């Protein structure tokens, strides 16, 4: 649920994505998006 550390890890990846966009770091953003989505899918699949 939203009190999960995993949920906060996802928020942290979003922050890193934003910070990378702010420098134009498009290669890293695209990779981090995949990582973001992988953790989201774990979060929304695994019971909590």
């Amino acid at each position: 649920g939203s009190g999960s550390p995993l949920a906060q890890q996802i928020k942290n990846i979003h922050s890193f994505i934003h910070q990378a966009k702010a420098a134009g770091r498009m290669d890293e953003v695209r990779t981090l998006q995949e990582n973001l989505h992988q953790l989201m899918h774990e979060y929304f699949q695994q019971s909590d």
